[PDB]
């Protein structure tokens, strides 16, 4: 009939950091809907499809990946019913018909997925946030408060500092326009007090619109984070999210945290020390992607304190969050699209976890795009949890906007954050 | 009646800064259409409207300019021909009735008139860089060769290095996505040369995706750039555009330049130097804002080689920009939309610039949004020169998307470059 699928079209496209990647989009009588998909550069992970062509983009090129969407994909999605995403996710999982989407790649059937929700959306007259939250089954919308990534460390700076993320989030904030503006101007008390500690060609911005200062400290970040806070003028409003990615200093030849030689129960420590002293209610990937044992011992040792977001540990996989949640390895599940490959599985995972107790963080990707899938995601899961970077950069910046836009359309009445932290 | 414009709605977004600017909002039968106007942070440029509110985003909201828009502009718009561009442009002029856009702020009607030509461009069933060719009267659509900042100084970085911007532009490539590509690779080679010669902690990025070396030394820049061209494997394909931006090291109280202390014939020396030994094809403000003399000694001078490219000069504005092509200052004009106000105005200014021999070169902002509108532009004004930034950051890959977007659209035919440079 009438309101179907018309044509489906994927192109290669560049990345917040000049990597190529895919972009989708699905005609229909309403319009044309477009998707991008983000990249992490970076084993439990969907298969993300490159050329490996070193005459092209030093074998970053994603034609194979394009090509599966205008050869495989595409040709099977004309004429049908946008409406139906679990159907039309599914024949996708079933045309590539391995576990990890290598076939076709992860890269060829998410942003397919994505555009696919975007024109049943529209299908429906209702904007995607609406729509996906139906579809998730979502009681109650709300606008999630922002961890903004303000300090690097580990393989991100050419540091002293082993960490990878310091973030900071507006809990207090009674809105997301209010929780913007806050770390907005927490972010430019950063860059000056920053500038002055350790110079002007300090301020330049990482991956993620935060700061790579040359930190030749370790018990120095905290600190500096607070300050800014105090002096933006927001002082007892915000909160700390961490993300160590321990994984990035731990080698079991030697069982060893690299930070000079750390261990386990020898920096549970520290976690604590900080957690105690700072608010600092959220701690990602503490240890190594596969220590459980010493997961969920910092999860019960910090619980109602810290929150436990498992990324390298979870990777957004099926599989591996249950391994997870039979262990209480963790309480919060960094939900990255791209690992898993669907949106239907995206939901599922979020929902499967949210029924345990636990609380669920989307995420952008160190490779983002001017795309804003996330934003309405978020608010549709009604999680209460984002991280889109610093506010700053276009790639972070256009979710920030998003998320704007959503709250004003949702009216004064909209819930915002996240209630554990309020 | 029918298709016209509904409701005018504006609001406070964030830019690639972490900086609040204007976005407007059109409605009409066919749908939303959002334009985000830019900002320079930087007196002959139209008024930017800031709320000067130190309690927030110190003092940098733009509460006033989305005001003007919500309830002056956009009470007047409702009901109006969106096609009628001029004459909309001329309402919103003589709505404000000052010569620089203060009573209204320039940052209030641009976003106006931006969004204004969406919806007629849409009204009309074209895609917008066609409807603006044909409000330019532009005979021939082509994509422009993207200028890619890479290596900045001055003002821009805790550098040793005094002029501003220093760019790469694939100029021999046959197409866009060629183009694209190239700029890519090289950018990376030079991610990785600069990260050899001053560390790691140096490849963090500029407001514009470009990198910030501490490089001490005034004659290493031009050298770095072209091993990296050689690097990525293409030797003699690309050319170099420098942004001196002169006025910043200019003291008339001396009629100096501090590099240290050099002056203007002594700076015509450095110029003609680096564009006799290098392939410069465009020098940007090699002069302060206010050294005509200088400026169209210089433009003959490297006339034929080397194009002069007014901004601290022309400012986009129209008495500036008459004054220039009198005295023959420059042959380059950089179109910044925001600098002038309105899309007539613009749109009249290269005009004229082009009827004169000249050549434009349109350009972003320091401070930029996922706005891609002025990609649209430089495709329909058939300039064949852009700058938009490095391939790095949201707010400059969503224009060279954009672009790769448009390219696509028109077909294998379709013309790349500014011939001047193939
Ligand atoms: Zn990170
Ligand atoms: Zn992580
Ligand atoms: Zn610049
Ligand atoms: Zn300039």
């Amino acid at each position: 009939s009438h309101m179907t699928i018309q044509k489906v079209h994927g192109r290669e496209v560049l990345d917040s950091r000049g990597n190529p990647t895919v972009e989708v989009e699905v005609t229909t009588e309403k319009g044309v809907f477009r998707s991008a998909v983000p990249s992490g550069a970076s084993v439990y992970e969907a298969c993300e499809l490159r050329d490996g062509d070193k005459k092209r983009y030093v074998g970053k090129g994603c034609l194979q990946a394009v090509k599966n969407v205008n050869e495989v994909i595409g040709p099977a999605l004309i004429g049908r019913d946008e409406l139906k995403q679990e159907e039309l996710d599914t024949l996708m999982l079933r045309l590539d018909g391995t576990p990890n989407k290598g076939k076709l790649g992860a890269n060829a059937i998410l942003g397919c997925s994505m555009a696919i929700s975007k024109a049943a959306a529209a299908a429906k007259g209702v904007p995607l946030y609406r729509y996906l939250a139906s579809l998730a089954g979502t009681k109650e919308l709300r606008l999630p408060v922002p961890c903004f990534n303000v300090i690097n460390g580990g393989k991100h700076a050419g540091n002293a500092l082993p960490f990878q993320e310091f973030m900071i989030a507006p809990v207090k904030a009674t809105s997301f326009s209010e929780a913007l503006r806050m770390g907005s101007e927490v972010y430019h008390s950063l860059k000056g007090i920053i500038k002055k500690k350790y110079g002007q060609d300090a301020v330049n911005v990482g991956d993620e619109g935060g700061f790579a200062p040359p930190i030749k400290d370790i018990n120095e970040p905290l600190p500096i984070l607070m300050e800014a806070i105090e002096e933006a003028g927001h002082r007892g409003k915000f909160a700390i999210c961490m993300d160590c990615a321990a994984s990035e200093t731990y080698d079991e030849k030697k069982q060893q945290y690299n930070l000079t030689w750390v261990t386990a129960e020898q920096l549970r420590e520290t976690y604590c020390k900080w957690a105690h002293d700072y608010p600092i209610v959220s701690i990602e990937d503490p240890y190594d992607q596969d220590d459980f044992a010493g997961f969920a011992g910092i999860t019960e040792a910090l619980k109602g304190k810290t929150q436990i977001v498992g990324d390298d540990l979870t990777v957004t996989n099926t599989e591996r969050i249950k391994m997870a949640i039979e262990k209480k390895a963790c309480n919060s599940l960094l939900l990255k699209i791209n690992q898993i490959g669907t949106i239907s599985e995206a939901i599922a995972s979020s929902k499967l976890c949210m029924e345990n107790g636990w609380s669920v963080m989307v995420s952008h990707r160190s490779g983002e795009t001017e795309d804003t899938y996330i934003a309405d995601l978020v608010v549709a899961l009604g999680s209460g949890q984002i991280k889109t970077g610093a506010p700053c950069r276009g790639e972070r910046t256009a979710k920030l906007n998003q998320l704007l836009r959503i709250e004003e359309e949702l009216g004064a009445h909209a819930k915002f954050g996240f209630p554990g932290w309020s």
